[PDB]
Order: structure tokens, then sequence, then C-alpha cells
């Protein structure tokens, strides 16, 4: 009975009146008292992640036990905790004692086993302690599936998070226990709202007390601000909003604010391509409101185009619009992840990053350059879980699309495209996708808007020398004529703009002249142009 | 005397009766006491799958040890097991050292029994092994065993590896019915020996990740705990364990009973209910497979090798899909490769990749690569009219006997496979010229040996109204985040038809076309409300389009 | 009190008699006694295959130390048997494996030079290094200690060879393995130690046997041990005979029964119960085969000539190739000759030589050469071959391959030889080799043998034996036929109790169907099946006839029905 300065206890806390009321779970507590009714491969490990209330399982189930459901084998088996707080191995003999001279009667629950698992192994491979565990996916992965020595006493038991409006119903047990400090009126409106923006600041965070935690931080951060009578939900909003965007980030949805443009940085940036843009723009209207599927990436299409088209150049520009930053994109290229040699090395070099930011777009731009096991590595990615990591570690892909700009079938205009991508692309990559799209190649009435922004950037790089440019639209099209060449692309007339402006400019700009400050116009020879 | 602290005894935790009876298995026992009793290479090494029986075999051996019967030069000795998780950088083998001081400070004939020792290894045991003081009773796996206690060992020449498979379905009911007083008196209802065969049964048909010796005794004591929680019928049926299997699986209860006779015969409208139409071709294709599974024909040659042809888009390869998900459970199991680059002479062997060392050798071949695993799949061979007249002698000896040679040297087995040649010859004509066509075009002997070669049919402009009610049945979840109902009016229902069947690609456009019109026009209006989870989403057609 | 924890004393457990006796291998021992003798690099080191007697030489030199039976520089030197692997067990901190073995170097070299050491297995001194092994250097190339070593060639070459500037201060003196008789002497002289081991007896032609057997057929091991093996097993399977189970010694026909019991081959001298099969061999095996009688007697000659003891034990055990006119029965005599002496019908090693119609495509059954893509992966005919050394290897139609795989099995006749990219042998000296053609095919005995001399080449024709040449089909053994192939279907109709009734009429137009002159009865299973198989799953699936109903045929004025 020396146990009680050793361990806790909870065959007498419910019995005396001292408990929290957890509610659901039935299902789960059933199966605790099927396994621990069993022959072989009892006494149970709640395994899950931290902050889903294993140890509510474990209370509701002692709460069970006392009010009386259990069989004949279960007469109330005086449950009882052990305080890892005892810390060396000379009392463990101690506390072990009480357990040997048991008589199957004084069953253990060790919260986070995997830190014990030499001195207790033995003694259950004889069977006078059941000990209840608790652990979580990664770490019992880690320690004792590996060991199938132990693998013959240890049934998993597996444990999600209740759903929302579980959350919801289950929050009244929880109406005092944090807000007794400014005495702010606590009002199911917000209740309900709380839970309700889950995904506005961090996904990496659960539901069921990971919400408290929300809801915790919302209350701080109002006594904060404030230092009102009644708790407000678009002030929690604000509350979980202000770092996940500075002026509080976007507000309720109100569609009209970004995305129903879609071209304001698109169409004025990428000249051409009109139709793949409008697609994907209807394509992401259509999609970007959770309102395509459970959860997956809630995105992926691909589209053809040859080199000197601008389609890296719509990769990067939909970077700083789609989440408003530089880092709303990765770009993987498959130069190393060509043979089997390196599909291991993903799962891993993309991770970290996809990780420690997941506010990004993943790009492929070839598959020319890529193996079919990466293939099925983003198949099992697409609906069937979203990551497994060879760690164990597990990511999802909640703001990720999926793209593929290639050059597959580019010499053909419709029918050869079609016919290789039905061929090249063998498991799935058709059915679970989006649309296929096609480029608008350099046209003379699309020279216009890409010699204006290549302006624009020459004159902002001289502006560092107080220098300014006068472009008239004779020069305009003289340079566009003969910079039009619709095999190569856009690089000929940057290399012109390169030689016929900058070579004179910075010939005479070092000739004197042209000293900083001064303005250059654009006039037109026969078969040159002069500043 | 020494050192009891990292170990058990066999011999002694038998000589009270805490083991279990080992009934069965009486030859492996009595190899290993062969091996165990020479002068040389003795101390044997069992080997074989996860939960066998080899920690039993040993247990029974310490047991006829210990009644007596083994012969007197193993008599009055005793056996000690070892633990390798508890005693594992560093000083794992001063700990290993403090053990083997105990054996060899008993220097006599105390056995010792490792699990799993290809853990261990190494040079640091074999000189005390090759001086006869300490006996090693092992216990491994084949793979390991071969690149643990083979690649380095150099002691290979003082191990034996005795093997021990597994039981069959007869020998596992027979350990069952042996193993039955323990959980009537652990648990105690009652048990059934048709609840034993069912579990043995049932166990070894639809689990296949563990084996059998204790793959069945789970599905038993799992059936008595649950029967004994369910008191807060007082015998487990046959019934009673079709439930835990189910529960385990996923597949439900009643397809886990009769499946040879009751599943040939729905083969109705169970495929008809994913295939609209094509009524003659599913009777064709049901009867051909249903007569093969009889057992009269002889046993190599693939269960169907059927081919059809006709217009495209009319549900071609979805007979194959719906086939390949009655059958085979799955409906990604059809593999389809293109014959329309399968043209020259050189890319005949490109499905195969013949010899080592070339080019493509670990790619293998397209055909014997996706056969070789996952042998219960479909092979479709699209576009059959373009390819040269070599493959078809690949083709003819597949389907003379189910065997076929990879270039790695494997051979593959198609004789649980289902081949289907499909084809779009015919492209005016009905149901008259084709056939002399397809027979003009392929060898007359080739044919001679497929099944039927039906001849798919146009789709009734009636018959479109039950393609578009597919389509919206399955659409009808796709607003599943919301609870968003679905609007439904006949004449916009016969509007698609028009506008989307475009009698030349048969109804590939019916998807795309209702997903971007209907998903794209209600977007806007799904966050600007004006209709919430309580309304029938009203949409009709427009003149032009289809209004909302 | 360094080497006492850390070494035992050979000599020391030669004055118990704890050892063997080593017999003969007297070059060995004195040229290890002679260079264990010398001024400096007084070191030698015993090298060769594994199982060859590396450890017992030195046993030997224990022995003969012990009973004063060497120079006189080396009376009374104590060798010891130094180990390394518990001086490394528990170090695990900066410099306390180095303090370790300085003992042991100090305490050998603080007494005179007596303590001869004793390191087995040296290769694993290059290790322990976190400048470790390499301590031992300024003493080793000087004199100081002796260290007789013994490693294998391959562990030699790999690790040790490594360290030029330390292989510098070993000699190498080379064992290899011994003859016949040598390892007859050794067992004579071991006899004795198993006679008591065990409580039976061992005679003299059984070791005979062991040697002899030993060398034949088990070709991966190495011979001292190998034979060794043999007597070990069969002492202790029949000492446990004898007890346990309610003509007392081992005999030259139990070690027959054991070099059989692994290694599969019938390897013996013809128990008797199948002497009659052999003698009773041409009928049974015509009871699949009807007809070819010249084809059936020269393979069973070959199978009798061989396991009778008159044959060269170093070649194939037969290499015919017989070739005739079409669908005339030699794939079928090649599988009914497997299924007769294996009983399993797929346990030979069949070949498809249309497959081979690519010059480069022979490295299917050859392997790759170092460094190329599938290597470590071999060769399917030699990997084939090296498990289950008795099968009957089968090239099926043996003139669409391009003319150059001719060349390989060149060799593969006439001496059973055929090595893969790895280098290593595997022997066809208990093989059959069967292949098969369709020269001629429409000529009289004399131009079928001209298309045979004008395809392959003299030295090819040379290889093999007899050119058997199948003859046509009778229209009296068609029905015969028609019996094979209906016993076959009825023998399949057990799985239900379902049965036949036949009729003489409905056999003769069987025969009649499917037997055209060009194809020979090769359309008849397909003829069988399409005419009785599908009419009678028809007639199952739909009821009306259920298991048991003995259903009758007839031949009904148009094609056969029911
Ligand atoms: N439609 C376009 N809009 C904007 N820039 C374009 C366009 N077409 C070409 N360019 C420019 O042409 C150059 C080509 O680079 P990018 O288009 O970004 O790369 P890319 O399109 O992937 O070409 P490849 O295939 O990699 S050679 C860049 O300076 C682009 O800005
Ligand atoms: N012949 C047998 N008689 C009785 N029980 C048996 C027999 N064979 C197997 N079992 C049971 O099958 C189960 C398997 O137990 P083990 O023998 O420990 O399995 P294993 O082959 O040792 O694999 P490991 O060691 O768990 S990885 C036990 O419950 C045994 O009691
Ligand atoms: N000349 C010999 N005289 C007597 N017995 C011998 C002789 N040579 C070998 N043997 C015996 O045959 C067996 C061979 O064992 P070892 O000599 O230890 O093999 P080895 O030469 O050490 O090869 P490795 O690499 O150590 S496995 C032992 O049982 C020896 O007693
Ligand atoms: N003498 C025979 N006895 C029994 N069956 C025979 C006989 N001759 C032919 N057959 C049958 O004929 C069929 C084909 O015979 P095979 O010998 O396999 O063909 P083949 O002799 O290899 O000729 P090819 O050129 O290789 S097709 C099989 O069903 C055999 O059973
Ligand atoms: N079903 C539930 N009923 C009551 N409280 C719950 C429930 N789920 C989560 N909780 C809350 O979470 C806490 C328990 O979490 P805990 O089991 O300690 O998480 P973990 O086991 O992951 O460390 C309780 O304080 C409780 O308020
Ligand atoms: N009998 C049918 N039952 C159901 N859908 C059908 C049927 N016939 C055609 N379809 C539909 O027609 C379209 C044609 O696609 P697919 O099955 O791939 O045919 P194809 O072989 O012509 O490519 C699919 O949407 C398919 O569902």
């Amino acid at each position: 009975q020396a146990l009680q300065k050793y361990s806790t206890d909870l065959t007498a806390r419910a019995r005396e009146g001292k408990l929290d009321p957890v509610i659901g779970r039935d299902n789960e507590i059933r199966r605790v008292v099927q396994v621990l009714s069993r022959r072989t491969k009892n006494n149970p490990v709640l395994i899950g992640e931290p902050g889903v209330g294993k140890t509510a399982i474990v209370e509701g189930l002692a709460q069970r036990i006392v009010a009386g459901d259990v069989p004949e084998s279960l007469r109330d088996k005086t449950i009882v905790a052990l305080d890892l707080g005892s810390m060396f191995e000379e009392r463990l003999k101690a506390v072990l004692d009480d357990i040997k001279n048991s008589a199957g009667q004084i069953i253990t629950f060790i919260d986070e086993l995997h830190t014990i698992v030499n001195m207790i192994k033995p003694m259950l491979a004889r069977g006078e302690l059941r000990l209840v565990g608790a652990t979580t996916l990664d770490e019992y992965r880690k320690h004792i599936e590996k060991d199938a020595a132990l693998e013959r006493r240890f049934q998993q038991v597996y444990v999600g998070e209740p759903s929302v409006e579980d959350t919801i119903g289950i929050l009244r047990g929880l109406k005092d226990r944090y807000e007794v400090h400014h005495g702010v009126r606590i009002t199911d409106s917000a209740l309900v709202a709380a839970a309700t923006l889950s995904d506005r600041y961090i996904t990496a965070r659960f539901l069921p007390d990971k919400a408290i935690d929300l809801v915790d931080e919302a209350a701080s951060r109002l006594r904060m601000e404030i230092d009102k009578e009644e708790v407000g939900p678009d002030d929690i909003a604000d509350v979980v909003s202000a770092w996940t965007g500075i002026p509080a980030g976007r507000l309720l949805e109100g569609e009209t604010a970004k995305l129903l443009r879609m071209e304001d940085e698109l169409g004025k940036r990428v000249i051409g391509q009109k139709a793949a843009v409008t697609a994907v723009s209807d394509a992401v209207r259509r999609s970007r409101a959770g309102v395509s599927d459970p959860n997956r990436p809630t995105g992926a299409f691909m589209f053809l185009g040859p080199t000197g088209v601008g389609k890296t150049e719509l990769a990067k520009a939909l970077a700083d619009f789609l989440f408003d930053d530089e880092r709303a994109m990765v770009r993987i290229d498959m130069s190393e992840y060509g043979e089997k040699h390196t599909v291991a090395r993903l799962i891993g070099q993309l991770t970290e990053a996809v990780r420690r930011r997941p506010y990004t777009v993943v790009l492929f731009d070839e598959i020319e350059k890529a193996h079919p096991d990466v293939f099925d590595v983003l198949l099992q990615v697409l609906d069937e879980g979203r990551l497994t990591d060879g760690h164990g570690r597990t990511v999802d892909f909640r703001n990720t699309i999926l793209i593929l700009t290639s050059n597959l079938g580019s010499g053909g205009s419709a029918e050869q495209v079609l016919a290789a991508v039905r061929a090249t692309f063998k498991p799935e990559f058709i059915n679970r996708l989006d649309d296929v799209l096609i480029f608008e190649g350099l046209n003379p009435e699309e020279l216009v808007r890409i010699v204006d922004i290549q302006l624009a950037q020459l004159g902002k790089r001289l502006a560092q020398r107080r220098l300014q440019l006068q472009v008239s639209l004779p020069a305009k099209r003289w340079l566009a004529q003969r910079g039009f060449d619709p095999v190569y692309g856009a690089r000929p007339l940057r290399r012109l703009v390169q030689q016929a402006i900058g070579d004179q400019l910075a010939k005479m700009l070092l000739a004197g002249q042209v000293h900083d400050g001064d303005t250059v116009p654009v006039n037109v020879s026969p078969d040159a142009d002069s500043l």
C-alpha cells in the first residue's frame, strides 16, 4: 500500500465524486474492456496524437467501472496510475513489490510508456500485471514495432479526434475552466464559432484540446487589448487571424476580394496563354473554397508548352498572388529523381520545407525527367492519405496544387498530345486530375505588353543612376519587328534589348555626355536605332 | 545459480506445467534431437515465418525432456531462453560477456535458446562455440538468416538449419480442436467444431498478412471475448466468427459465406448496375466466365480470352472495369497497354525486355511486369489493329498454356487473368461487314482460340438518361461539405444528351462538360449565399446555357 | 596476469589430450617449424580454402611440441591461443583498448622468447580502430613474438593485402586440399573417436565409400571435412534409429543414403525395389508414348547404363537430339521421361529456343560480366542447374535460334561445363540433355540427315549421341492415342464423380478427325475439348447432369453429339 507516495489513484476519485464528465467514446471503452478480457494479447495501448484525450478515455473507463457496467472478471479492479515524478532503480523494486504480491486486481496504467521500453518485461511475460498504456504513432513504431518479442503482449488501439459538432457539444463541461479572470460572458455563438475557424492559423493543431488552446489564446488577447462584457465570434477570429495575416488577414470568405479577378497579376504578367489562365481561374473558383471533395490537395492539372512561351513565368507569377508572398510555391525538378536510387531521397529532401512552411504550391515542370515510382508516391498522396514519411512524422497537403506544364506532344496540336498523355501517365493521372490545357504562342498582338514590361523593368533597374527612357512607338514596334521569331521565344527579344539599347547606352555612359540625371529618347534608324 | 537475471528457464517452468500442449509436429522435434546429438556442426537453428510454432517446438522438446522421451545423452539437462531486447552504443558486449561467463561456469550441458539471433550477428562467440561448452538452439527467419548468418558468418559451418514452414487447414483444425479446453475455461461459453473449421477456413482464405497457427487462434479468442462482453446464444457458432472477420477486413458478412455458386448466380445486373445496355455482351461475357469456373477444361489457359469492338465511348472499357470490380474486389485491376507503338519488329520484345546487361533490363516488360505482381488482373489491348505481326506470336503462346518467360528468367502464370482485345473497326458498318473485316485483318486460326467475338452496339437515345442519372448520382456527393443538395428537371436532363454525346467520342464529354458547367456556374453562388443546406439549389436550362 | 584472461593455452590443452590426432601433413608442419625459428620476421601464416585443415596443422604442431619432436630451439615453448574479440568487448573511452593490448604485448616480450602466439582468423586484427592492430608492427618485424596465423585466401586478399606494410611481416604457407587417398588415411585415423562418441561401429568400406562418394557429387565444398560430415551424419542417424525404436554398423550404403538424401542424386548400388522398375522400363514409359520404339530403347539404355555403374563419370548422362515430322511425340517423350524418373512432369528445365532469334540474347543463360546491369543475378540456366543438379534440360526447336547459340552448348555437351559472369563453373554431369528439332519434315531418312549436316557443324554433330529419327504415326495407333487423351480427361473428371461411356464409333470418329498427315496428332486435344468439355459444362451449368451420372456419347449423323 506504500504506492500512495509512488503512484496516484483513480478507483477512489470517481467514488468520492472528483472527476470530469467525459462523454462519448463508448465503442472505445468497449474495445478496451474487450481487449483486457482476453487470454493472450491483452492490455491495450491507446495510440494517437498529443491532445486528443487518451487520459479522458481512461478516466471515462474508470467512471464506467465504478458506476458498474463490467463483466464478472472486472470487479472494480482497483485501477491505478504510475507517477513518473518519482525520479533510482532501487525504488522500482519497491513499487513493483506491491504489484507482484497482487492478485491481478491492482492493474496499473502507465502514461507515455515508450520511455520505459529489464525490470518489468519478465514480469509481463509471466502475467501478474496488465499495464494499460498510451503512446503516439511515431514513437510507438520507433520503439516497440521492431522487437517482435514484445508485439506478443501489446494490441494497439487507434484513437482519433471527435468531430467538430462533437467538440461543440462536449464544450459544455468547460464553461468555467479558463474564463474566470476578467468575467467576460461566454456566449454559445462565439463558442460554436471558435472551433469553426480551425484552419485560419495552423492545421498542425487538432480539435479536442487545441481548439481549447485557440479559445484561451483568444480570451488572453481580448483581455490584453480591451484590458466589452461579452465574447465575440469575429473577435476570436481576429485573434486567430492577426498572426497568419498582418491586418488580421483575410476576413470572412468574400471571394470577390482576390480570386474572382485572378488575372490582375496573371493576365498582365504572362502575356498569352489566355485560355490556360482562364481555365485555371475557373478551376480555382470551383475548387478554392473547400468545395471539391474530402481532404485532397484540392488542386491538380496539366497543360502544354514549348520553350519560349512563359511557363516558368506563369509559375513564378502566380506565386506573388496566390498567397501574397514569394515562397507560395515549390518547384521540383527530377533531374535527380529519375531512377530507383533516389525515389527514397524525398522521403526527405522536400519534407523539411513542406513541413516547416506549409504555404506553398507544388510544381513539377516536366515529367521527361521522372521515374514511374514517384508516380505511385504522388498517387498515394492523392486521395489515399496525405503523406507518409520514412521517419513517421506525416505532413498534410492542404494548400497545395498539382501542376505540370510539360512539353509532352508539343509538336502536335490536339490529338498527339492527348494520346501521349493517355499513354505516358499510366497510373491514374487522368481521372483524379482536372482539365488539361494548352498555350497560345507568341503572337504579333501579344508583343506590346511584353516590350512594355521589359522596358519597365529596365527602367527600374536604371533608376539607381537617376536615368529614364523616352520610348516612342516607332522603336517600340521596330524592336518587335525583328524580335518575333516564334521558334525560340522572348529570349531573342531580351538579348536584342540588351544589345541595341544597353550596349550603346553603356558605351556612352562611360563616354561621358550621358551624365546621371539625363533622359534619353529612342530614334529608329534604317538598320540600327540611336539614343 | 550465478546470473539468472536476463533469461528464463523453459525447463523449470515445465516442471510445474505452465506450458501449453504442443500437439502435432512430431517430426521436427526428432530432427532437432538428432542434430543436437552429433559430434560437429550440432546446435541447430529453426527457420520459419513468424508465428508458426518454433518456440512451440522448443517447448515441446522441453516437455518431452521433463516427461522422459529423449535418449539418455540429452536427458537430464535444462534449457534457457535469451532476450535480445533487454540487452541492447556499447556495454552490450560487456553484458553479453557477463552471460557467456555464467555459461562457461556452468561448463556442462545446460543448453541455451536464443530468439532472433540475426540481430547479434559475432566473432566474440565463435571461439567459445568451437570448443564444446555451450549449445545453441536458434530461431530466426529464412531471409534474415541468408543476409546475416550467411554473408559474414564464417560459423555457418557450426549451424544446422531446420525448416518449419506452416501447417495446412486440416492440421490447424486439429491444433484448434486440441487447444480448446483452455479458452472454454478462461472465458467459458461454448465452442463448436463447426466454428473451429470456420475460423481456420475464413482465416486462410481472407487474412493474408499473418499465418495459420496463431492467425486462427486470434479469431477464436476474439469471438470468445466479445461473446463474454455481450452479456452486460450460449455458444460460438460459424456465423459468430464471420462477424469478427468482417470487422477485421471490411467485406460484409453476407459475402463471407457461400461464394462459388451464389456469386456466379449474381452475374446478372450486378454487372449491369455499372454498365448500361449491351445486354448481349454482358450475357456472353457472364456465361463464358461462368462455365470456365465449372471445372472441366484444361487447367493451363486464361480464365477468358474474348475480344470485342464497335464504336468508341459506348462503354467498352467500362465493362472491363466493372468486371474487375466484381471478380477481383478492385477496380484498379485492369492493366492497359497501348498497341500503337508496338508496330515495328524491334518493339516486340519491349514488353518483356530480354537480356541482362542491356538497356532496358531492370524496368522489366510492360506485360510481364504487371502480371508477376497482382496475378489476378485484367489485360486490355487497345487498338489491336495497329500491331506488328509478331506480337500475335506471344499473344498466341500465352493462351496455349498460361505461362511466359520474362527477361530475368522468371516464369509468370496467366491462368487467373482475363484477356480483352478492344478495337475500333467498322466506323460505318453496323453488324454485316465488320465481321469479315476483322476476320481478314487477323490470322484465321488466331480467332479460333478466342472466346466470343461479340460486337458492341450503339447507345439508344432512350438509354442516355441512364448515364445522365449515373452522373448525377455520382455528383450527389461532391457537395457533401455543406449538405447542399441538387435540383432535377427532365428537360435539362435530356438537354445534356445532344450537346454532350458528340457521336464520334461516345460519351467522353458527359463528365467534363457536366462538371465544368455546373461546378463553375455554382461556385459563385455557393459562396455568395442565396442557397443553403435546406434548399434544392434551383437549376434549369437557359435558351443558350444551363441557368441557375 | 594479462595474457591469462585474454588467452587460453593450446599446449596445456594438448597435454590433457583434448585434441584430435592430426594425420600426415609433414611438409606444411616442417615449413611452419623452420619459419617459426629464423632470426627476424618469424611469422608464418597458413593460408588456403575453407575446410582443408588449417587449424589442424597448428594443433599438430602443439602435440608435436608436447611430445618433444621439434628442433632444439622449440622445446617447451607453450604456444598460446590469443583472442581479440574479448579485448575489444568492453572498451568505450579514449585509450582503453590500447592499454589492454599493451599489457599483453609487454607480458609476451617480458618473458624470454617462449610465448609463441596463435591468432586464428587473423584478418580481424585490422580494425579495432575507433591506430589499432598497428601497434604490433615494431614487434612483428623484429622476431619478438612468433604469431602463427591462419586465414582464408579471400579474406586475406580482401582485408590484409590492403595494408601492404603489414603483409610484409607475414610468411605465406600455402595449404592445399588433400586427395582421396589422404582423406581415407585421415578417416582411418579419426574413426575410433566417432566410434566412441556414438555407440556404433564404422566399417573401413564405409570410410572408403564416404571419401569417394563425397568427391563426385558434393562439388561446392572441400574434402577433409566434406567427407567427415557424411560419416558423422550416418552414425548419428543409425544411433537415433537404434534408440527410440523398439546390422549394428554403418556400411557403404548408409553413406549412399545420406549423399542421396541431400543433393538429390540417386547415387548408390541399386537397392532392390527399383531394379525391377529399370528392367520394366521400355513399356512403363510406353504407357504414354505410342510407337517410336527405337527412340525409347535409346533413352532407356542411357539411364540403365548410367545407374548400373558403366559409363564415363565425367560427361553428361546422355546428349540425344531427336527430330522428325510434326506432332509425332518428341516433346511428349521428353516430358514422359521427366515424369517417369522425377514423378513431377514439371521438374525439368526447358528453355524455348524460338526466343533466341537474336545473337545477343545468349546472356539470358550466361549472365553479365563484371560491371554491367544485371551482374549478381546470374544466369537462368546456370542458376537453375546449380540447385537440383539432376534435372532434364530441354532445348525446344533448336533451329530457330541464331547459329551462335550452337557454340555454348558445344562445351556444355561433351564435358558438362558452363561458367557464368562470376566465373564459377556448374557441372551438367548428372543431367540428361535433350534438344528437339524439325529439320527435314517431308523426306526420307537420308534427306533429313543432309539438312542436319547442312545446318549444324561437324564438331557439333560429333558431340552428341544417337541422332534419333521419329517415325510417322500409323492409323492403328491413333485409337490408343485417343484412349490416352480420354483417360486423361476422365482422371480430370474426378473432383466430381462423373464418368464417360465413349463408344467404339465415337472413338473411331475422334481418331479420324484431327490427325491430318501434315500436322500429326497436334489438333486432337483441342478437338476433344471443343467437342466434349464445352457441352459437358453447358449440360452441367443448366442442371440435367449431376455428379455420379455416367453420361454416354454417340456419333449422331452430324458432328459428334451426346
Ligand atoms: N507570355 C510571357 N509572359 C511573360 N514573360 C514571358 C512570356 N513569354 C516569354 N517570357 C519571357 O521569356 C523568358 C523565358 O523564360 P521563362 O518563360 O520564365 O522560362 P520558360 O518559359 O520555362 O522557358 P523554358 O521552357 O524554361 S526554355 C523570360 O524572361 C520570360 O519572362
Ligand atoms: N503444434 C502446436 N501446438 C500448440 N500450439 C501451437 C502449435 N504450433 C503453434 N502453436 C501456437 O501458435 C502460436 C505461435 O507462438 P510461437 O511459437 O511463439 O510463434 P513463433 O513461431 O515462435 O513466432 P514468434 O517467436 O512469436 S516471432 C502460439 O500461441 C502457440 O501456442
Ligand atoms: N590432417 C588432418 N588430420 C586429422 N584431422 C584433420 C586433418 N585435416 C583436417 N582434419 C579434421 O577435419 C576437420 C577440418 O576442420 P578444420 O581444420 O578446423 O578446418 P579449417 O582448416 O580450420 O577451416 P576453417 O576456415 O577454420 S572452417 C576437423 O574435424 C579436423 O579435425
Ligand atoms: N506417340 C504418341 N503418343 C502419345 N501422344 C502422342 C504421340 N504422338 C503425338 N502425341 C500427342 O500429340 C500432341 C503433340 O505432340 P508433341 O510431340 O508435343 O508435338 P511435337 O512432337 O513437339 O511436334 P512439334 O513440331 O514440336 S509441334 C500431344 O497431345 C501428344 O500427346
Ligand atoms: N471526449 C472528451 N471529453 C472530455 N474532455 C475531453 C475530451 N476530449 C478531449 N478532452 C479534453 O482534453 C483533456 C485530456 O487530454 P489528454 O488525454 O491529456 O491528451 P493526450 O492524451 O493527447 O495528452 C481534458 O482536460 C479534456 O478537457
Ligand atoms: N453501358 C454503359 N454503361 C455505363 N456507362 C457507359 C456505357 N457505355 C458507355 N458509357 C460511358 O461512356 C463513356 C465512355 O468512356 P469509356 O468507358 O472509357 O469508353 P471508351 O472505351 O470509348 O473510351 C464513359 O463515361 C462511360 O461511363
